[PDB]
């Protein structure tokens, strides 16, 4: 909701609550699941042609007790955009590798999960340096273009680490090197089509005995294909990855191959039927482990919508993962798992 | 505060700063307690006859160096409103006995401690669904009902528990099972009558050695009674309850016995004194209890008002209790207490 | 950005978001510092000479993983202000020595550093009372003063400690007893002039084997001077503290002598150069470690502002401490750092 817009800036201020509850028998991911998101998008034009902008956007888990907070940044960044040359802002943000992934992350609860936070650039992650040009400096309607650098995010300080350490330190399956990143998409009438790379040093935390997947760095390479026209959107992508794609608690998967497919159609009255497909195929794995399913599901779910900000909806996971050695060692969801929301939005 | 109200669209930012300090022989409750609270109330008209909502509160204690954050949420709830039937909501939101409750939970500063938090279907609570019809189809003015539905909250996941664990777990005093109740209440002129009943299963985490009050079901039984005109506000509560009154960090009481009344009057020029007597009385606790008093205190108080967005108040906690071996045993405080407030709010 | 201004009363809802990188060899501090605050100002006019108010701001870091939360409350408090009499306000707030040091805390990343938070009255802490009296009652234009009291903040209840403890009670380093402070100002035209005095009750907690720096008192005296007209801005600080001044993780010194001054120009395209000079020289250390100096640089920087919402910097602190025994026992960097930063804010 734009809460303020006067002498050339602009500030809105958006939420969600969402009373989500999941059904299933993984007892670790069943019952209450409420949660709430509030952010602020402000912009202010310093001359014709140049805008500086600012966004921030906070998720707060509501199934807790009163004695506890669960809560996080999900993007906290800065930058200025300049007509017709480009924008560049820094902070928590989206890696490059979502501008065409995210293009199946329209599930009504699911997907989007062949990859994760902190993840390398394939989502949302600390300390992005990021360049976008939309229509080709203005010449090409439709093509887009981005290149990205983050910074390594290393060890924890104050914690004894003798090497890898920066101020904002964690785990090592959250941590990262020094990487690079683009992205390229065009799009034309309905059809969308798009590609993008990202290649990250790993950290020495990361390449021990401890964790499968020692290599010297992550690396992405993804296609994506997209139909968003007549009422129906289908989109499908396909990743390959390299000692990048996390697999459980046991670290990374040498080698993955992920792909995601999803066909909706959008009703007039606001009934929004969704059908998808999400597979993730580990290769090469180590430790006896071979081939591996380390994702496979199909989802069905609808979503209504009673106007733009109120929607309720049926989220559907068919798990086709089978409970075996693997699964248990990497603590993976073999289980179905149905999710009933309603949603409040300003 | 409405900050926002364009294309049947409102949303209203609230939140107050409490300047609070407590004066106590009991140093673990004596000093800063300064807080503050936040929220948004949302609604969106979808029809003439359908409205949806949301809302959201957030408690951030003010007290704490800056190296800890002490905060949680009271409320996040999203929900639909037809005109002349009812209304549905679910998230976190107040269990339906507190609908009776709440009309003695008036005190500048204490009361409403009979029960607490996270407390079966007594006060706040996470995944309540609650069903609500008002003056009964438009055709019985100021006659409402309740009825609500609270899943089960268990133990922590990811911890090595082997049963009786949900996704968003919780130490054993803060759990419930599959819970229902009900609440009526009738308002004609300035007078109100009330009642309610709830009934949770409870847990096998809660069910152990460890705890006094072992029991298959937590119920509550409340009636109340209000009196809100001519400048003076009356109100009394009685509520029965079996294994579901905390007893410190004990566990729970196998039956209790709960009552409070409070009277207030509002003075022309802003002053409001309040005096008010509470009293939990357990009985047949177990390990040789016996019948022992949880809670006994009378209150004592003023608020003076500014105007509507600026209050300062003084409350003084007379509490009754006397040391001895149960109220050390179970944690509970038996010192007087002098709360002095400043409260802004928007 | 006031998003409220109706029927007397009036919200600011204020921010920031920085995007922010430092580049040292000191890799504690290294890396991504990316962070945001949030708060609002709140004012209610009761009659046209009594105006109520209060004031909330928080600070969420952006650097960090989706797993954890750093943030933190930086202000909370509540007050009152009568035309011509003084304002009176109790929470969380700023110590009146800030009045007199706050003159150099000008710098675009560094600075404000010879005192932290938490820190008896230095700075930002829990339970100040604070009177203050703009204009010398209305007779004397531009000479201000200040009288505050703050109440004792010490062990952490629930933890076993038998003296010494407040309900919202923290780690000896960030303990306070008793305190009482107050300053004074006089600005005219250009220039400015002013002192503080501090003087706070220390705890048990504070004087113990653990801790270099025992002693009855936290004590501090404090001058300063500046000059903020035809686009410069200069200023100087000299505080002399007693049993106040930190050192690392070792505990206080004895006595400390703390000196900071800075220039800065505005020039009328939007760069703000900038030039600083801080030290603090510890003296009769204890525990061998004789006279030592705490923290010694020289600041180099200079901001651009594109306009009120939009600002970009770079901070070079030239760290002229050299590495030796007593810096490593204490942590204190003893490396040069440069920061970038790119700014919006509301
Ligand atoms: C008592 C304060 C007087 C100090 C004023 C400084 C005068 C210098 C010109
Ligand atoms: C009472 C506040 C004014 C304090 C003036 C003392 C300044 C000390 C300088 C060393
Ligand atoms: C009131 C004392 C002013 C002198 C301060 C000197 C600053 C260095
Ligand atoms: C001109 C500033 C002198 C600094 C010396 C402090 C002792
Ligand atoms: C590091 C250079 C700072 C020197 C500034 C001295 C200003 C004196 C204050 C006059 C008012
Ligand atoms: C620019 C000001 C430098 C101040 C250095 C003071 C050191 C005093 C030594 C005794
Ligand atoms: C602009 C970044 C260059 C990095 C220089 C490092 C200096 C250490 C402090
Ligand atoms: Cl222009
Ligand atoms: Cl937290
Ligand atoms: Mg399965
Ligand atoms: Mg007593
Ligand atoms: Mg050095």
């Amino acid at each position: 909701a734009e809460v303020y817009n006067k002498d050339g800036n602009k500030l809105d201020l958006y939420g969600k609550v969402d009373g989500l509850h999941y059904f299933s028998d993984n007892k670790d991911v069943d019952g209450d699941q409420t949660y709430m998101r509030l952010g602020f998008k402000g912009e202010t034009q310093v001359t014709d042609q140049l805008t500086g902008y600012g966004q921030w956007e906070y998720q707060i888990q509501g199934n807790s007790a009163e004695n506890e907070n669960n809560s996080w940044t999900r993007v906290a960044f800065a930058g200025l955009k300049f007509q017709d040359v480009g924008s560049f802002d820094y902070g928590r943000n989206y890696g490059v590798v979502y501008d065409v992934t995210s293009w199946t992350d329209v599930l009504p609860e699911f997907g989007g999960d062949t990859y994760g936070s902190d993840n390398f650039m394939q989502q949302r992650g600390n300390g992005f340096a990021t360049y976008r040009n939309t229509d080709f400096f203005g010449l090409v309607d439709g093509l887009n273009f981005a290149v990205q650098y983050q910074g390594k995010n290393g060890n924890p300080s104050g914690e004894g680490f003798t090497s890898g350490v920066t101020n904002n330190g964690r785990d090592a399956l959250r941590q990262n090197g020094d990487g690079v990143g683009g992205s390229i998409t065009y799009d034309y009438e309905g059809f969308g089509i798009g590609g993008a790379i990202s290649s990250s040093k790993r950290t020495d935390a990361q390449n021990t005995a401890a964790y499968i997947g020692n290599g010297d760095r992550a690396e992405t390479y993804t296609g994506g294909l997209k139909y968003d026209a007549n009422n129906i959107y289908l989109a499908a992508q396909y990743t390959q990855t390299y000692n990048a794609t996390r697999v459980g608690s046991l670290g990374w998967a040498n080698k993955a191959q992920n792909f995601e497919a999803v066909a909706q159609y959008q009703f007039d009255f606001g009934l929004r039927p969704s059908l998808a497909y999400l597979q993730s195929k580990g290769k090469n794995l180590g430790r006896g482990y071979d081939d591996e399913d380390i994702l496979k599901y199909v989802d069905v779910g609808a979503t209504y919508y009673f106007n733009k900000n109120m929607s309720t909806y049926v989220d559907y996971k068919i798990n086709l993962l089978d409970d075996n050695q693997f699964t248990r060692d990497a603590g993976i969801n073999t289980d179905n798992i149905v999710a009933l929301g309603l949603v409040y939005q300003f």
